[PDB]
C-alpha cells in the first residue's frame, strides 16, 4: 500500500490493514510502547528492534557497518570476516555515538508551536528564533528526567508539530555480524537491485548503567531489559502474505514544488553522482596502496557509493514515470483548483507565489557552495570548524547556543572527535582537500569569490592547490589528544593558534555565521507560506481520492501490504530468491565471493530444516509493495501475527524515484527473510549462543 | 527441443515433432525443394525465405545490414533512415557479393570421400591434397550447368560427406529496411539479451536474367519466380504453440575435444573479446570525429561488437553450467566405455591418442599469430595479400589453384575489392594497423619472431609502428580503380611494384604459403582419427540415451519446440514482449531512440488490427526452446501449419555457451513476431507495396 502513515493515522488504515490480512487488532498497533510496537527502536538514520529480553537488537549489516568498521583494522578486518561474541564480555563497543532510541511518548504541540511562530509577527529572523526557542524549551522540559532525549518534529510543511520522548541508550555493543560477503553479497553491483541475494543483518546489544540509567561504555554496565521484544515467525512467509513495517524513514519530497524537483533532477543528483564517483575512484586507489586507508574510509566509501547509485536510479526513474511532467501537471491542477475557490483560495495562492520566488538565485553559487562545503567538511578542516564553533557557543547561555552545540550535544561532539581516529588518514584527507579545491579553482573567476579561500590559495591553478594542501599538512588535528584538548579550549586559544587548520576555521567563521543567519531568515520566511501551500496540496489530493500522509521526517511510520513481485515487458520478478541463486552468482571475486561454508551447504542442499516447500529451497530475500525509504533499513518486517519474518534493507531499481513521485506498479521493498538469517547463523557463520537467545535452537 | 537435425534425420524426430504440435506431416518436410522447405534459402552466413511469387525474400535487418551499409553515405544514411523501394526500379543492388542460394539437390558421397582419403595412403599432406582434389572434382562436375553453386559438406568429423547443389542468384536487391532504431533497437546493449524489443527484419528481391538464369546486376534483369514461398501466419502465435525453424547454422563445437574447449575458454575467447573491445572504442572515437568513418566502418563495428559480446556471454555460460567439468567428464566416460568394448574399442582409443597428440602446439605462437593475422587482414594490406596471391594462383592450372582463388571465385574476389570502396578510410585503416602492430611489438623478444615484420618495423615500440604505418600510408590500394587494375595484373607486375603494401605482401607471401602447408599437414594427420573418435562419442551418447545430431557445418538443419520463456532465481522471463515494452525503453538517445511515428502509434494504441488479446498488445519478440546458432539469423519461424510467425534473430544471454555444451533449461531462440513486422510496415515505416505483395493489405 502507498503511504508512510504516522501512528495517529492508524484509524484511517485500520480497515485496509485488516483487509490486507493483519490478524492483530489495529488497536494493538496503536499502543506504541506495547507489544509489538514497543520493540521497534530508532538507531538515528536506521531502524532496529529488540529480539530478546536481555536487550539483543537486530538491524541490517549496512546499519551496523559503521560500528563494524570502527572495530576493524587492516589485520583484523571485521567488515570482511564478520564477528561473533560468544559471551557478553566478548561484545565490542559500537562506538561513543552509537545509540538505541526506545520510544516513551509522543505529544502533539501543534497549537503551541503555531502560537510561538505567530508571536514573532512579520519579522522572519524573529520567526526562526521563536520556533528555535520553542523547540529548545519543549526538549529541555521533556529531557529533565535523566536518560531521555526529546526531538521536535514538523509534519506536513509545518501544519503539525509533535514532540517525541525516547529513552536514549548510549552503550551499544556489536554481538554478531556475518562476513561482508554475506552481509553485503553483490556489493555496489546488486545495490538497489532485484533479484537480490544479500544477508543484510547484524546484532547489537543495548546496555545501561548498574543504576539502570543510560551510560557511556563502562565494564560494569549491564544489558538493558526491554519491556517488549519481537519473536521470529513460526509461520512460513509465502507469496501474497500480509507484511507490515514500523520504522523511521528519513526524508521524502513528494510534497516538493515542481521547481524544487527540477533543480534536484537537473543539478543536484547528476552533479553529486559525478563528483562522488570520482572521489570513490580516488579512495579505492588509495585503499589498494594501504589497507589501513581501505578500512579507515570503508564507511565513507559505502555511503558515497550508495548515494551516487541512488541518484543515478532516481534520474532513470524520473524518465521512466515522467516525474517532471507529473509534478508540472499536479502543481498546475492545485493552482487551478485554488483559483476555483475564489476568496478562500487566495492565501494558498499567495503562499505558492512566495515559495516560487525562493526557488533560484542558486545558478551562480551552487557549484561554489558544493565545492567549498565539501572542502570545509574534509576531516581536519571540518574538525577545526566544529571545534572553533563550539568555543564560540560555550561563551553564551546554553538556551542561546546553536542547536548541535548545546550542553545536551557535548558528548556527541566529543564522540565525533573520538570516532575520527578510526576514520582519518592524513594522506587520504590531503587527496580529498585537493579534489574539492581542484573543482573550486576550475570555476570561473566570477564564481570563485570565497575571499578567505582565495587568500589561502593565492592562485587558481594546481600549484596554488598543492601549496594550500601542503600548508594545511602542518595541522595537529590528526591527533585525537589534540582534538580532545581543543574540545575544552576557549575562543581566545583558537584565535592564538598557529595550527593552519585552526587558523583557516577562525578566518572562515564570520562568513559561515552570516551564511547561517541568511539560511535562518530564509527558513523564517517559509514558516508562514510552506504550511499554507502544503495544506492546499493535501486538501486537493484528498479531493482527488489520493492517499494523504506526511513526507518522511525521521519520525515513526507504519507501512503495509503483501509479499508480491513486480513486472516489466517480457519479465515477471518472483517475490522470493533462494539459496541456489546465491551460489549461481558466485565468481570467487568481491563482491560475489560467498563463504566456502555457504557454497558447500547450498551444493549439499543442507536446508537446516528451513526449506519453504513452496519454493523448494530456503528463501533469501523477498519483495513486497510497502512504502519505505532511507532510514527504514533495519526495520522489522512483521507478519499478520506481529512476528518477525525479516528485515527491510533496500528497494529495487525502479523504487528509488518514489522519493519524489510514488509509483505503486514498480515500487517494492527488498527484505532479508528471517529464515535466511537463521540459516546463515546455523550453516555458514555460526552463532549458537544467539540462536539459543532467539529461541531458534 | 535439443538438436540441429539434418533433413535425413526427419524419421528420428517425426514423433517428437508430432508431440510438440506439428500439424503438417513429417514427410511434407522430407521434400526439400517442395512446400514449405523449398521457400527456405541460404544467404551465406544468414538464412532467408521467399515470401511472394515475385522472389520477395525476407531476412533480418542485421543480415541485410551489409547491403544497407553499402548503399549508405554520411549524407544519405540508410542504416539511420531506413529504406523503402515503392517500385521494382527503386530497389538497390545489395552489392556484387550478395547471393540467394535455392537448394537444388543433396547427394551422399561418403564412400567416395573416404576412398579418396584412403587412396592417398599415409602422407598427411597427400590425404589433405587428395580430399581437396575430390572436393574440386565433385564441385566442378555439379557446377557445369551455368547457374549452379555446389559445396561439399563434411559432417560428424568426416564420418559423412554430402554435396549440396544450389541455384546461385547473383542479383539481390534491397526492397525495404526499417530505420536502424527499429531494425536494431537497443543496439549492442540489448544484443544477446531478453527482454528484447527489436524489429529485426528487412526484405530483398531475387533477380535473374530474361532467359530465367542467374546474372550479375543488370537494369533489365527481372524478378526470380520461386516454385515455393511461405505465407504469413493467420493463427495468432501464443505461449506453448509449436514452432520450428529450418536454416543454415554455421558452426557448433559440441563434439570438440576437452582440450579444444579448454584452449577456447582459457585463451581464444577472452583474448579476442579484450582486443575487439579495444578496437571498437577506437572505431567509436574515430566515427565520432568523422561521419564518413562512422558509416564506412558500421558493418565492421556491428560484427566485432556481436563477436566480443558473444564471447563474454560464452565465458559466463561455461561458468554457469561448468562446461569445463562436463567436457572432462564426457571425454573420460567415452574412453572408459571404449575400454569395455574389447576389439571394437581399440581404433577409437588409438584415434583419441593421435588427436590428443596434435592439440597444444600454440601456447608459444598464438598471440603472434592472432596479432599478425589481424594486421594482415586490415584493408590495404589484406587487399595486397589477396591480389598478389591471386596473381600467383592465376599462373597455375585451375584444378591446382588454392580453393577461393579458382575461376569460380574470381567474381567474389572482385566483389570484395569493390565493396571495400564503401568500407575503407585511410586514417581508420592506419589506426587498425597501429592497434595490431602495437600488440605485436609488446610481445616478449622470443615471441616477436615474424622476420619480415621485425625487418619492416626496425624496432619494437610505438615509434617503430608509427614509422611502418607512415610507410604503408604510401599505398595506392585505397583507390578502387587501383585495386581493380592489380586484380588483372600478373605476378611480375606485383614483384616490380614500389607500392609499400604490394611490397609487404610480396615479402610475407613465402612465410604465408609455408604456414598454409603446415595447416594442410595438421588437417591431414586428423582426417581418419577424427571420424573414428567422434563416431565413438556419438555411439557413447546413443548408449546413454542422449540426442545424436552433427555439429552445425553451414548446411540445412531443422529445429523445433514451443513458445516458452525461461527463468533464473527471482525472475521468470515471459515468452512475449509488446509495443508498450518498446516505448518504455525510449531515451531519445541511440540505441533507444524509436521513430516518432512508433511512439505516437503506441501512445495512441494504434494496434492496426494485430493485437493478441492474450497479451493486450501487438507482440514484438518471442522466446522458444529451439536450437539455433550463427547462420540461423533470418530463418523463418513456422507454426504448426508451416506458416511464417516470425524470423529467428538472436539468443538470450545464457544460450550462447550452447555452442560448446547445450543447456535445455536456459537456451532460447529470440524471434521477431510476424505481426510486429506487419505493424511496423503499417503504422511506423510504411511499406504499402510489400503489404499488398504479402497479401496483408
Ligand atoms: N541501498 C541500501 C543500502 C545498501 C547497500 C548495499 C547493500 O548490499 C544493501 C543495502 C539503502 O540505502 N537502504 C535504505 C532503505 C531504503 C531506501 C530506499 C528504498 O526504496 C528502499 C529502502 C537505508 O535505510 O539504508
Ligand atoms: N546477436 C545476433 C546479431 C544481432 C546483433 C544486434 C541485434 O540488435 C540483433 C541481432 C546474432 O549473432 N544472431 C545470430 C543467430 C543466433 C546465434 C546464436 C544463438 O544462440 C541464437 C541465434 C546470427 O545468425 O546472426
Amino acid at each position: 500500500a502507498e503511504g508512510m502513515w504516522v501512528p495517529q493515522q492508524l484509524p484511517e488504515i485500520a480497515g485496509p490493514l485488516q483487509k490486507a490480512g493483519l490478524k492483530l487488532s489495529p488497536e494493538q498497533l496503536a499502543n506504541l510502547t506495547g507489544d509489538p510496537m514497543g520493540a521497534v527502536v530508532a538507531l538515528g538514520g536506521c531502524t532496529a528492534s529488540f529480539v530478546s529480553p536481555q536487550g539483543l537488537v537486530v538491524t541490517n549489516h549496512h546499519c551496523a557497518y559503521g560500528a563494524i568498521q570502527l572495530n576493524s583494522t587492516a589485520q583484523k578486518n571485521l567488515i570482511k570476516d564478520g564477528f561473533n561474541a560468544p559471551t557478553l564480555k566478548d561484545e565490542l563497543s559500537a562506538g561513543p555515538n552509537a545509540r538505541v532510541f526506545v520510544l516513551d511518548q509522543i505529544t502533539d504541540v501543534t497549537a503551541q508551536a503555531k502560537a510561538a511562530i505567530a508571536g514573532a509577527g512579520n519579522d522572519p529572523l524573529a520567526r526562526s528564533r521563536a520556533l528555535d526557542a520553542f523547540d529548545k524549551a519543549q526538549v529541555a522540559a521533556c529531557e529533565a528526567d535523566a536518560g531521555f532525549r526529546c526531538r521536535l518534529y514538523s509534519f506536513s510543511g509545518g501544519n503539525t508539530y509533535r514532540l517525541f520522548r525516547n529513552m536514549e541508550i548510549k552503550d551499544v555493543r556489536l554481538v554478531y555480524a556475518p562476513p561482508g560477503s554475506v552481509g553485503k553479497f553483490g556489493g555496489d553491483v546488486d545495490n538497489w537491485m532485484w533479484p537480490r541475494h544479500t544477508g543484510d543483518f547484524s546484532f547489537y546489544r543495548a546496555y545501561v548503567g548498574k543504576d539502570g540509567k543510560p551510560a557511556a561504555f563502562a565494564a560494569d554496565n549491564v544489558p538493558y531489559q526491554p519491556k517488549h521484544f519481537l519473536k521470529f515467525a513460526d509461520q512460513p512467509l509465502g507469496a501474497d502474505d500480509f507484511v507490515m513495517v514500523a520504522g523511521y524513514p528519513g526524508r521524502t519530497n513528494r510534497y516538493a514544488l515542481a521547481g524544487e524537483f527540477n533543480e534536484t533532477a537537473s543539478f543536484t543528483y547528476p552533479t553529486i553522482a559525478k563528483h562522488y564517483n570520482a572521489v570513490l575512484k580516488m579512495i579505492a586507489d588509495a585503499g589498494k596502496a594501504d589497507a589501513d586507508v581501505k578500512v579507515k574510509y570503508a564507511a565513507t566509501a559505502a555511503s558515497m557509493n550508495n548515494v551516487a547509485k541512488n541518484y543515478l536510479g532516481q534520474l532513470e526513474g524520473f524518465k521512466r514515470i515522467d516525474a517532471a511532467g507529473q509534478k508540472q501537471a499536479e502543481e498546475a491542477a492545485v493552482l487551478a483548483w485554488l483559483k476555483k475557490q475564489g476568496a478562500a483560495g487566495k492565501p494558498a495562492l499567495a503562499a505558492h507565489a512566495q515559495l516560487l520566488k525562493h526557488l533560484d538565485t542558486s545558478k551562480s553559487t551552487r557549484e561554489r557552495d558544493l565545492f567549498v562545503g565539501q572542502f570545509n567538511n574534509t576531516s581536519a578542516v571540518g574538525a577545526a570548524i566544529t571545534l572553533y564553533r563550539l568555543s564560540i557557543e560555550r561563551s553564551k547561555p546554553d538556551a542561546e547556543r546553536e542547536a548541535g552545540y548545546q550542553e545536551r550535544d557535548l558528548t556527541t561532539i566529543e564522540g565525533g572527535l573520538k570516532q575520527m581516529d578510526r576514520r582519518y588518514v592524513a594522506k587520504m584527507d590531503q587527496q580529498l582537500q585537493t579534489y574539492w579545491l581542484d573543482q573550486y579553482v576550475a570555476l570561473p573567476a566570477a564564481q570563485r569569490d570565497n575571499e578567505v579561500l582565495n587568500k589561502w590559495l593565492a592562485g587558481s591553478d594546481a600549484a596554488a592547490v598543492k601549496s594550500l594542501v601542503n600548508k594545511l599538512g602542518g595541522t595537529e588535528l590528526g591527533s585525537l589528544d589534540t582534538r580532545l584538548k581543543w574540545f575544552k579550549a576557549d575562543r581566545a586559544a583558537f584565535e592564538a593558534s598557529n595550527d593552519p587548520a585552526i587558523q583557516y576555521a577562525v578566518a572562515v567563521m564570520p562568513a559561515l555565521l552570516k551564511q547561517e543567519e541568511q539560511k535562518k531568515i530564509r527558513e523564517g520566511e517559509s514558516l508562514t507560506a510552506r504550511p499554507l501551500y502544503l495544506q492546499a496540496v493535501a486538501d486537493y489530493k484528498k479531493s482527488q481520492g489520493e492517499f494523504v500522509y506526511p513526507d518522511a521526517n525521521l519520525s515513526l511510520r507504519i507501512t503495509f501490504g503483501n509479499v508480491m513481485g513486480y513486472g516489466k515487458d517480457g519479465v515477471k520478478y518472483t517475490p522470493f530468491t533462494t539459496l541456489e541463486g546465491v551460489a549461481a552468482k558466485e565468481t570467487g571475486e568481491d563482491p560475489f565471493d560467498s563463504p566456502k561454508a555457504l557454497l558447500d551447504a547450498v551444493k549439499a542442499k543442507r536446508y537446516g530444516g528451513l526449506e519453504d516447500k513452496r519454493l523448494g529451497s530456503v528463501p533469501v530475500n523477498f519483495l513486497s509493495n510497502l512504502d519505505i525509504t532511507g532510514g527504514n533499513s533495519g526495520s522489522p518486517v512483521l507478519d499478520a501475527n506481529g512476528k518477525l519474518v525479516g528485515l527491510a534493507f533496500d528497494g529495487n531499481w525502479e523504487s528509488v524515484s518514489s522519493n519524489w513521485v510514488f509509483d505503486p506498479v514498480m515500487t517494492r521493498m527488498i527484505a532479508v527473510d528471517s529464515r535466511y538469517m537463521q540459516w546463515i547463523m546455523q550453516e555458514v557463520a555460526p552463532a549458537p549462543q544467539l540462536l539459543k537467545e532467539l529461541n531458534l535452537a
